[PDB]
């Protein structure tokens, strides 16, 4: 702390929480964040009776109790619920009171006004936060890596990003609010399972099938030729490991999974197509500067670690735009970590002091003064 | 038969199996569907000494012979044993070789992909099916009544269906294969009766006890009133006897039952809620068309037909789901026979003549085949 | 004998001994079966100074010779003295030799194990039976009379039966093998004439006590009443005659000794009761099958026959036993037959000459293989 | 006492008794439950004219007296009679008025409603109970040894239990009152005897027959083998002593006597079986955690004590269960005591005041709260 | 007498009587009983012409009248002439009334009923007894010495008797009305005089005879090896006087005699053997209760005196008995009061007082009912 406090950067995106103080790689302590309640009544009192939450003992012990997600699509839907993970998360795993050291809260882009002012009331009246600043999602992963022009794309458990800037000014035209998310993706996951005759539904079923995803998944290059090859021979086929119950195995279903990021056609909705997608953002843009944002392109966040992402990514979008033209996904290893860390940078680097808003200000002004001033 | 055979149909839902030629009004057989085998050894020989089968005459002997379920939630686990069941059916009830009579085969929806292909093989090989075709639960209820646009349900003894469908198409984003039927929900039923001090625990005791909802049971509109009524008199009570042994009394119990099937809360289970459940089949459709699903809602099969089922589903739509909506139940009393009476209409309805599979064209194609071009 | 031999058939009840050949309507031969010695020495030498045994002319001589029962409770204490009843059975009454007709042999159920291995070397050995099987008492009465289904009840001399058996098949869960008998009976009779003054004790003393019973003797419906009326009045006393020495007369006593078969309370045991007895066996059977038991209940055996058994069984039986419920006794006239000829007809009833076993088999196999596959 | 009395605790499991004061190891007094008269009428006046009840005295006196059991299956048949065994352990073992020192009441789960309310008035209104709770049998179990966490079993001389309990938490997915006792058992082990020809049948007989178990017996690892070995030598076969009478020997039927507890073929209902029974319950829980579980399995009870119970357990529940997973079956040498001790625990444990019940609260009440509030 | 009358006990045992007043030491006055004629006519008038009667004088004049027995084996054939004897008894030895001090009757069990309300007729019509009871022989045996627990023999001149009692209760499965007597075996006594040359025929003479095997007789613990060692020398033979006639020798014949009590294998009949006779009572009640009946064995009675009784009854009941078992005669020297004293102590035990029966109730209800409220 010393005599003037550092910066407290909270990530927030949507199911994994990130947590931690001014500039610091990696960030302090991550969980997932739940907060459900106990499935059903125990005969024993007073050494189990008190409840599951915020994810870590709660995620281990998934059974008993059944876990929400207070946030959907970057929407907060339950609020009143949900500020206990922040409860947790300030004490604990950071051990500070919300009122000392200063908190870089984030927020999805272009998701209800109400969200930003009304999370700035619980932040800012019941922790009556020191110094805060609602963030937005895709700007922090252009600070960390990738320089400080091109396009980031920061696919999540709720909500995804495709944002163009270009030098220190950001054109909003094609923003691209797509609804898609690693977490409903893990349901179409538990839908085809049914394929190999596996059965699950509810919040600790769905969280058990959730990873493996992580553990076995190939983009694929040619997709339509791997159905044809896998379905063919067991090659990709190998195997995973259920806890206890049974072992599982990830057939040919194994690639497909993946697809519908890109083509939620199997899913079910025609609106978007990340290599149909990213391509639709640059254009609406100055037709003479594309280049550096071709060149630029870079992949943060979830869904976007699964293997080979910047592979097919890479080929496709090639493809339909112009030859002669410089195109990279620039995906970092550490990706995914852009949220947290490069809005870890932004807060502690000083000389950006003025931005950042505390008490007396917010007081005296209505709370759409908070959520004004934010871009 | 004539030049041209007619379309024989076979339900094979799940416990109860119905049977039949062409579009016929009503099944031409049906019967409960077990084949176990007998307990111990009795010392006469020759005049007993011979397996009891395919429920009928083995159905009447209870309490000799165990009864075995060959397939679970729609899902055939025995499949070998099973296939005799099939061997009777067409050999007795329908008199008719395999070969001969093209047969309409059910499956349930979102099941293993093995039960489809290898279901086929069993008919196609060992019978020589001269035409055939793997239909869907859901869909032949529409053909029936209803008309053609619409959402339905066929809770059964084993699986349950809610699949929006509109005009001609069908769209796949909320089929809902719920883990209930009306066979667990006897189970509950056995648990409870420890309340009267009843006990039942065996095939054919299950058997015995199944039924007696049928019998007697409500489905009660305000629920909670019920049990604080129902408990404060006897008026509902009434009575029930039960096979020579005892005359059992349905206490209040009688009402609680079929509220597992709107709430698996009593049994356990919080993944779903008949109320809870239709809604949100609807609601993963296009915004813009619903209302024609919400006046469509038709109710069709097993538990279906549990009295009230109409009454307390029709107040509760309409509490979730917002005003000025019209929505209905169009529950027919001639429902549970829509698998079968539905499936017949599309078998023997001509100018659909294409889309029935047989034999030349499955063995010089792999038997992903015949699950390949069902939906 | 013919080119194949008949069927040779042994009662071998307890105190009572049928024999013939294949299945024929009543046995060949029937005499009591006893063999003691001469109480003391006679002057006279070489006219008769020869052993009395095997009943008839022994039994015809009580006074002389002590009478013993080789077998009691179904159960042979004596073994080797007891063959020279079936030598004198097989030479004489039958006139054959064991090697040459096959014969089948009776045993008590749940006797024990030794009885029926060791009975099998002494006929199978000493008599190198050339086909035979050890018959168990309760089902051969099925096979003759009361179709195949019921529940049979066979009180003898020695040992009593109540094995519930349906169809083609018996349950071994109650088969009751209760410790009554019309000898014991007979003792009971025995102790109460002293009542009217008459003392009885010795073999062949018992012998003429016994039946005077058997020609003397009320079930009672009501029985409380019967001592309550018959003690008012001589009505029912009427009278007997005792072979020259006197002339006895059954008091109020001659209903009496029928009911301690129905409760032994009197006799001093309480472990069974008739109507209570029949009861427990069906009970202890399948909930759902009791019916065809209840009106398929026929009694063939000793004690039997005594006056009225259907009549004080009928009403009794009604009273515990729910109401609806259809209860018959079956009690035919010909009863008590039914071992032996039910028996008969099984031995020659073809197609199930497998079953019996011969020379060779036993001779390669140890003695529990002629014990085994029995049931 | 002091100024605050101690928590009375009493067993009543099914036969056995165990009374005493709060948690003191090892129960204050134990006797076997039973309350019958005596079978008939004796000379002697006012020297004997007295009634034999309670076990201790009247169990020593066995001859004389025929016991009968109140309850059956942990349910309570007898109702009234059976009240006077409390009587007499109030009076006599603890001495203590059941007014004063609170009692916790022991009940077996899953049984008639009537049992618990009924059980209540008696204590409550006929002793005034000060203080009192109506215990479940499994849950006790767990407070003793177990730790907190695992699958208790408890099998009875009338009831068993396979209750899942997870940490303060238990699932009631899969009970299973399975109709199986040591009692019962008992019975088996009479009519087995017919092999070596023994005859047993009365109240007496029965006690003097059982333990003769508990003597003599082995689970046997590999079954099988073990009929095919001990039948081939004496070995297992040893000996035992009958009181006075004579003296029997335990063939090879001393170990196929526990058998019918992990399969009931032999007894004659396949309904359920030991290494059968325990996976079902587990497997009706939480997929996930089931770890827990496997490796918290703990029995404590009757039958449990009985040689080698552990190891044809171990050895069989590994085998229908996945590989890699850690099962144990945590028996304790002080097992059997677990329903007393555990419970005297969570009596005289405090803080656990408040779920007790006593006088003013059930007369204010309907009998049913007494029933209501526990679980 | 006093203000409330002493117990009056009368024996009336079969040939010796008992009487006295209430439970005193050693009964007031003994004397046979018998009542016979002068066998001629005297030719002195006056003097000598009055009747010899109720043995004493009678009995010291045994060659001019002949005695006669009013009572055989317990039962009275004589009736009215016999009642005389109680009419010398109350006149003479008592020297009391009937009507005034209450009397005990005492009746051999197993006889005929007609004996036991004759009896009460007899005394209460024609002695209106103002308090009576018709006693049991055996049962008061064991109030006297003993304790209340076991067997006891009391062989007579008459009737002999060998019930188990345990406690203050008695099983009546194995009473056992042995047709034996010490009378009878005077008889035996006669007939092998033959042997010596003496004849004897008479009842006077068979008096004198009578007596003469108290004075001289051994049971023999070996008997085989006594018969060939007392014929091998004097030893034994020792001597005996007859009154003034002669001077008889009792050869070997001595030990022989007491045999037939023990197998009536000499007498002639097979029926029952002292050591196999004490040994079928006991085995026909509880077998799980008989050591407190082997250990109580207690021989009170006539014969039970005769010398080294004791001795060959306790060898051979512990041969044919299990070992480790103890076997006790507890036979006293007052032995052969059981009878009448512990009789008297029963009358004059008070407490005891409402089983005593008296004028009024009898005349109000039949005689039947003097025979009732008996046992
Ligand atoms: N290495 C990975 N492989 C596959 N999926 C991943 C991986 N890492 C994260 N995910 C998925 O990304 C989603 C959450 O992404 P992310 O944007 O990083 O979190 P947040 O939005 O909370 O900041 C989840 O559905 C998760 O399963
Ligand atoms: N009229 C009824 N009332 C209550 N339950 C019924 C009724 N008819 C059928 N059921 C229940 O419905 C289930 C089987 O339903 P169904 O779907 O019609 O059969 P299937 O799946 O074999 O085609 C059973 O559990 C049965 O007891
Ligand atoms: N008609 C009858 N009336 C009374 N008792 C009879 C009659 N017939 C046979 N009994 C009795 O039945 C007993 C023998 O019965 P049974 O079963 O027929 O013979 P077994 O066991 O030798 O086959 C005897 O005690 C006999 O006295
Ligand atoms: N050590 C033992 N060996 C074999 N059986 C035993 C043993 N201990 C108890 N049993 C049996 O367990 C049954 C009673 O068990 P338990 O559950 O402990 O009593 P309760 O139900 O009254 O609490 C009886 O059938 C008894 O014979
Ligand atoms: N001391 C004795 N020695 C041998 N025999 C005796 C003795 N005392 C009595 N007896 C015989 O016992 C019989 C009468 O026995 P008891 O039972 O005592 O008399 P009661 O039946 O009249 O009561 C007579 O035959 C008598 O001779
Ligand atoms: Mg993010
Ligand atoms: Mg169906
Ligand atoms: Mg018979
Ligand atoms: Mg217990
Ligand atoms: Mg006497």
């Amino acid at each position: 702390d010393e005599d003037e406090t550092t910066a407290l950067v909270c990530d927030n995106g949507s199911g994994l929480v990130k947590a931690g103080f001014a500039g610091d790689d990696a960030p302090r302590a991550v969980f997932p964040s739940i907060v459900g309640r106990p499935r059903h009544q125990g005969v024993m009192v007073g050494m189990g009776q008190k409840d599951s939450y915020v994810g870590d003992e709660a995620q281990s012990k998934r059974g008993i109790l059944t876990l929400k997600y207070p946030i959907e699509h970057g929407i907060i839907t339950n609020w009143d619920d949900m500020e206990k993970i922040w409860h947790h998360t300030f004490y604990n795993e950071l051990r500070v009171a919300p009122e000392e050291h200063p908190t870089l809260l984030t927020e999805a882009p272009l998701n209800p006004k109400a969200n930003r002012e009304k999370m700035t009331q619980i932040m800012f009246e019941t922790f009556n936060v020191p110094a805060m600043y609602v963030a937005i999602q895709a700007v922090l992963s252009l600070y960390a890596s990738g320089r400080t022009t091109g396009i980031v794309l920061d696919s999540g458990d709720g909500v995804t990003h495709n944002v163009p800037i270009y030098e220190g000014y950001a054109l909003p035209h094609a923003i691209m609010r797509l609804d898609l998310a690693g977490r409903d993706l893990t349901d179409y996951l538990m839908k085809i399972l049914t394929e190999r005759g596996y059965s699950f539904v509810t919040t600790a079923e769905r969280e058990i099938v959730r990873d493996i995803k992580e553990k076995l998944c190939y983009v694929a290059l040619d997709f339509e030729n791997e159905m044809a090859t896998a379905a063919s021979s067991s090659s990709l086929e190998k195997s995973y490991e259920l806890p206890d119950g049974q072992v599982i195995t990830i057939g040919n279903e194994r690639f497909r999974c993946p697809e519908t990021l890109f083509q939620p056609s199997f899913i079910g909705m025609e609106s978007a197509g990340i290599h149909e997608t990213t391509y639709n953002s640059i254009m609406k843009c100055d037709i003479d500067i594309r280049k550096d944002l071709y060149a630029n392109n870079v992949m943060s966040g979830g869904t976007t670690m699964y293997p080979g992402i910047a592979d097919r990514m890479q080929k496709e979008i090639t493809a339909l735009a112009p030859s002669t033209m410089k195109i990279k996904i620039i995906a970092p290893p550490e990706r995914k970590y852009s949220v947290w860390i490069g809005g870890s940078i932004l807060a502690s680097l000083s000389t950006f002091q003025q931005m950042w808003i505390t008490k007396q200000e917010y007081d005296e002004a209505g709370p759409s003064i908070v959520h004004r001033k934010c871009f």
